[PDB]
């Protein structure tokens, strides 16, 4: 109150004169030539030696050191002149000057006066009385010096004694003008104190104060001289003092004087002294004034008449900062300003605390950088002449330092706060808000300038890391609040029902389990932030645009958020699986997108394989499942549906049918639904497609085996085109497959994958091998019948060099008789399967086929029934009437032709595969047999029958030999010396004199100029006969002994009658080739036991029936003992 009613009283009397009313003195230097007067002082100006200036303008003539002193304006002191050269009447007419200009200020700016009024809350009636007292301090106070005076009396010192009591009683009597007043009296003392104090009015500075010091006699003498003498008072002294050595108050001693007859004196008085010309001493530092002037100017503007609207100024330039109001007010404080001095930064500081208290209002944010840019501007720059720092220029701010200090941290917190929530505070719906919050990041950074140019702080917090924590800070409760409101938010904002924009359930604002629209409508709210700062705050918030990409910064804090939250969505479905496979597909391909827009070209999510695919892979795996269930159901049905087209080829020249084709559609269909996903973790990839190879493995084995199942149903000599199908869909598959694990990315798919579809192709590949065999089987009793036919047919050809023309009938006529039974079943059957049967399939078909005519051929025909089964039976002893040339022939073009058929010019077989057959070349063999020598087809028997010698069946007796192989020491041929030792269990118990000897044979090739033949002598009557007797059997020289064989043979010797076989055992020579020598027991067989290849030459040697070798060796392996005198049977 004290101060704000002192301010409002010191505005009034600022203003009703106001400063600008007043005139200068247009002082010259002038020479008092003449002794002359000061108008200031009356003080003596003279000569050169004490000059004067005379003004022109007020014309006043002073000292120098008065012309200052003269201290009213040019008019009132151009009045005052005027006075002392003549007219006083001047004076009166600048009074009426002052109370003129007074009267036009009130009449003219009354708005002046009311708004000191109105501003300090004063009514209209007293501010008309205080205004009477302060016009009445300029128009009373218009030209005065009436001093009141407080004269105190102190005390005195050294004074002179005059006392009844020998010193004194002194009192003092003051005198100002005529006026006289005393003290009371100090008794018996020299060095009095009074403190005792006199008022007086004086009228002119030229006036004397009067003190004089008295002893106080009351006695007959004072009675006495107080009718001759006004002092009767015995006097101590006094001192005289001008009233313009006096101002304000004052504590002096003055040394004293003599005046009266009667004086004698010595020492001094102390005089306190006020006058009151003194007036408003009481100045609050014009400083605060000033500051209470302006802090009720500025309640008043912006409260009182804007309803805490800041009306920003009557401003002008960027000295806005400068002219805090309108021109009443801006005058009003101005006045003040100059009147009383108050800085301009002062001023300013003042204004701009009171701005902080209302720094929201729009545009305040532009006016307070301004304001704040020009108080740093002032104390980093303004006088930064002097050496002084800008913190301590600063510090030297009468408005104090601290306050302003104070006052900046307080804002610019309420500025980060504000900026804390920057979208909520300053909507981009508001261009306004965006300018003022502009215009906040202007002033923030005029500020953070302040710290660093003003209060000289070293590291003060940067503008764009304050800033971008508030951003940081505002998106993440963007983001939190996103994340629990989804619903709420993505309901108002966009949502596709309108029933579904209010507050749905908690688990639907956050995540559900039961559905994917949380998150798709989560990706939208995402996008429309991230657009939002982007778009118009990345904009609005260019001042670090290097550092503050508020669109960027968005992106990512969004994301990051989103993507654990994600994350734990996808997993917690995966355990309910309430959402279709399919709806976790179309979120993924939403988020494939998403990341793909937004996220993946931040350098932080550059950096990475994006993890979201790991999200979705179970469910991809779920549908792979469904997928492949679903084929294989499909697989059955296609199967199903081609069974009952009977198998169908899709087309005479598309030799699969259609559920190949079906399968391959609906795996690329399936195939492609994962390829869609693009998935860009490789791995998860990986597992996909060994996920994906199973299915196909599993699929495709189910197809083969379904048809591997039906396919030997189908192998019946009639549905023949169906297992050409079957093999041709296998085929197809394995093709197909081939196509499709390309398609799978080939050799660059997931080795495991690849394992699996390896493994399958090489499983379909044995499969098909399997049908092509069961289908080439069915055949087989057909082929073994015509060929059982064509051997019939042979049969009637024989050796036709020894025949007639019907059988030397052309080697051609024969083999087309021969050959006729198969031809018809070959043309039709391989140009069926030639027209219907893929390569692959045909091949592996003909090669079964081929396998199976040659072998039956070679059995059926070239072993034939019509050869060996006569010869090893009671039936003739074959020639098969020689299997000469001829039959070789015949035979050998039938062949010929038949692998002309099977090659079908390539069409078929390889001719290589066909020369190079086992098949054929062992039908070739058994051929050549049938022409060969007969001492190689012999070597051939003795070599293969090696089993003559190990078992005999039924021993009829045995021999001891001991045989000596000589490689003979005479020749170097092989010799073998038989010593027939003896015989043993001789089954020969005759009716004649028994007589045995033991005959030996040699057998082997090259035998027909050699003695095959030895006998021993004869002894009588005895079954266990020595003998002792050695026999010298040649071998051949190029025969090896494993080549021969002893047949031994006990006989009973009948002179003029004949002898008798008792039995036979064969000894192989092979043995005695190792052994040197053999003395051995040889259990005698009835007959000689034979394999299928001693048969077989037999069979050929037979043939050779005129050849004396031959017959020789067939008689003698032919050879058998009679079971007269000696029991049983023989056996094979």
């Amino acid at each position: 109150e004290e101060l704000k009613n002192h301010v409002y009283k010191k505005t009034l009397q600022a203003l009703i004169y106001p400063i600008s009313c007043t005139t200068p003195h247009n002082f010259e230097v002038w020479t008092a030539t003449t002794p002359t007067y000061c108008y200031e002082c009356e003080g003596l100006l003279w000569g050169i030696a004490r000059q004067g200036m005379r003004c022109t303008e007020c014309g006043v003539k002073c000292h120098e050191k008065c012309q200052d002193l003269l201290n009213a304006d040019c008019l009132q002191r151009a009045a005052e002149k005027s006075s002392k050269h003549g007219a006083e009447d001047r004076t009166q007419n600048i009074i009426m000057v002052l109370k003129d200009r007074m009267k036009i200020r009130e009449r003219n700016k009354p708005e002046i006066f009311e708004l000191i009024q109105e501003v300090f809350a004063v009514t209209k009636s007293a501010h008309t009385q205080q205004m009477k007292a302060v016009k009445q301090s300029v128009l009373d106070g218009t030209s005065k010096w009436s001093a009141k005076i407080s004269i105190t009396v102190v005390c005195a010192q050294g004074l002179q004694a005059k006392d009844k009591t020998g010193s004194s009683d002194p009192y003092v009597t003051v005198q100002v003008g005529k006026t006289k007043k005393r003290t009371k009296t100090i008794y018996g003392n020299l060095n009095p104190v009074w403190e005792e104090n006199f008022h007086f009015e004086c009228h002119n500075s030229s006036d004397r104060i009067k003190v004089r010091v008295w002893d106080e006699d009351d006695d007959i003498k004072s009675r006495v001289k107080q009718r001759f003498k006004r002092e009767s008072d015995d006097f101590l002294g006094q001192t005289i003092i001008e009233v313009r050595t006096l101002s304000g108050e004052m504590d002096v001693w003055y040394n004293l004087d003599k005046r009266t007859d009667k004086s004698a004196v010595s020492g001094a008085i102390r005089l306190h002294i006020s006058v009151e010309i003194k007036g408003e001493e009481k100045v609050a530092p014009y400083h605060v004034q000033y500051t209470c002037l302006h802090e009720n100017l500025f309640h008043f503007v912006t409260d009182v008449q804007n309803n805490g609207v800041v009306k920003i100024p009557d401003a002008k330039g960027d000295d806005a900062w400068k002219v805090y109001y309108d021109e009443t007010a801006q005058e009003i404080v101005d006045e003040f300003a100059m009147r009383y001095g108050v800085e301009s930064i002062y001023q300013a500081m003042t204004h701009f605390a009171c701005l902080s208290s209302k720094y929201m209002c729009p545009g305040v944010p532009a006016v307070m950088s301004t304001l704040l840019a020009n108080i740093n501007a002032y104390y980093a720059h303004t006088t930064a002449s002097t050496n002084v720092s800008a913190s301590d220029r600063f510090a030297a701010s009468n408005f104090g330092k601290e306050r302003f200090v104070k006052l900046l941290d307080q804002l610019h917190n309420s500025l980060r706060i504000d900026l804390s929530m920057y979208r909520n505070n300053f909507p981009a719906s508001s261009p306004e808000r965006l300018q003022d919050l502009k215009s906040t990041v202007d002033l923030l950074t005029s500020i953070t300038f302040f710290r660093m140019k003003v209060q000289e702080l070293q590291s003060p917090p940067r503008a764009s890391q304050v800033v971008k924590d508030c951003v940081k800070a505002c998106l993440n409760s963007t983001y939190e609040y996103i994340f629990n409101n989804c619903h709420e938010l993505y309901g108002r904002e966009y949502q596709t029902d309108p029933a579904k924009k209010g507050e749905v359930p908690p688990e639907e604002q956050g995540p559900s389990i039961k559905n994917l629209d949380f998150w798709s409508k989560l990706i939208t709210l995402i996008v429309s932030i991230i657009e939002e700062d982007k778009n118009s705050y990345t904009p609005c918030l260019n001042q670090f645009p290097q550092e503050l990409n508020v669109g960027k910064i968005s992106a990512e804090v969004m994301w990051s958020l989103f993507a654990q939250d994600m994350k734990y969505a996808m997993e917690e479905h995966d355990k309910h699986r309430l959402c279709k496979s399919a709806d976790y597909m179309n979120l993924h391909f939403k988020v494939k997108w998403l990341y793909n827009e937004y996220v993946a070209e931040l350098p932080t999510f550059k950096d990475r394989v994006p993890e979201y695919p790991a999200w979705f892979e179970p469910f991809v795996i779920q549908w792979l499942d469904e997928n492949e269930e679903v084929s294989r159901d499909f697989l059955h049905g296609a199967l199903e549906r081609d069974k009952k087209d009977g198998f169908q080829q899709t087309s005479e020249h598309a030799l699969f049918s259609c559920s190949v084709v079906d399968v391959f559609s609906q795996l690329n269909q399936s195939f492609e639904i994962i390829k869609k996903l693009e998935c860009p973790d490789p791995q998860i990839v990986g597992h996909y497609m060994r996920r994906f190879a199973k299915t196909i493995s599993n699929v495709l084995l189910q197809y083969a085996d379904i048809v591997s199942k039906d396919f030997a149903s189908y192998c019946s000599k009639e549905k023949e085109k169906v297992p050409c199908i079957l093999m041709n869909n296998t085929q197809q598959l394995r093709v197909q497959l081939e196509k499709m694990f390309e398609a799978m990315g080939g050799k660059e798919l997931d080795a495991e994958a690849s394992g699996t579809l390896k493994e399958l192709q090489v499983k379909l590949n044995n499969v098909l091998d399997e049908l092509s065999h069961v289908f080439a089987t069915s055949f087989q009793p057909h082929i073994e019948e015509c060929v059982r036919q064509m051997g019939d047919i042979l049969s009637q050809v024989k050796g036709t060099g020894n025949v007639p023309a019907s059988a030397c009938s052309s080697v051609a006529q024969d083999a087309d008789n021969v050959l006729q039974p198969i031809m018809d079943l070959l043309d039709s059957n391989l140009t069926l399967f030639a027209k219907i049967c893929e390569k692959t399939v045909l091949k592996r078909v003909l090669k079964e086929l081929w396998k199976l005519v040659m072998n039956t051929m070679e059995r059926t025909i070239v072993l034939p029934p019509e050869f060996l089964s006569k010869l090893k039976d009671h039936m003739v002893r074959e020639e098969a009437k020689s299997l000469t040339p001829k039959q070789c022939a015949v035979v050998e073009l039938a062949l010929d032709t038949i692998k002309q058929y099977f090659h079908a010019g390539g069409v078929g077989l390889k001719k290589t595969f066909l020369e190079k057959s086992p098949d054929l070349q062992s039908l070739r063999y058994a051929l050549s047999l049938y022409t060969q020598a007969t001492d190689l087809l012999i070597k051939t028997f003795v070599q293969t029958q090696s089993a003559q010698g190990s078992g005999v069946e039924d021993p009829v007796g045995e021999v001891s030999v001991h045989v000596e192989l000589f490689t003979h020491p005479g020749t170097g041929e092989q010799k073998v010396t038989v010593k027939v030792v003896a015989a043993n269990d001789l089954k020969w118990q005759t009716s004649g004199i028994f007589r045995p000897f033991i005959e030996v044979n040699i057998v082997g090739p090259q035998l027909s100029d050699k003695k095959r033949k030895f006998a021993t002598k004869s002894k009588n009557n005895s079954w266990a006969p020595k003998y002792n007797e050695s026999f010298q059997f040649s071998l051949s020289a190029d025969a090896g002994p494993e080549c021969y064989e002893l047949q031994v043979c006990v006989k009973d010797y009948c002179f003029a009658r004949e002898d008798r076989t008792v039995g036979l055992a064969v000894l192989q020579l092979r043995e005695l080739a190792q052994r040197g020598s053999a003395a051995c027991w040889l259990p005698l067989g009835r007959r000689i036991h034979m394999d299928d290849t001693g048969l077989t030459v037999l069979r050929i040697l037979s043939q050779r029936s005129n050849d004396e070798v031959a017959k020789e060796f067939v008689k003698l392996k032919s050879d058998t003992r009679s079971a007269e005198e000696g029991g049983a049977a023989p056996a094979p």
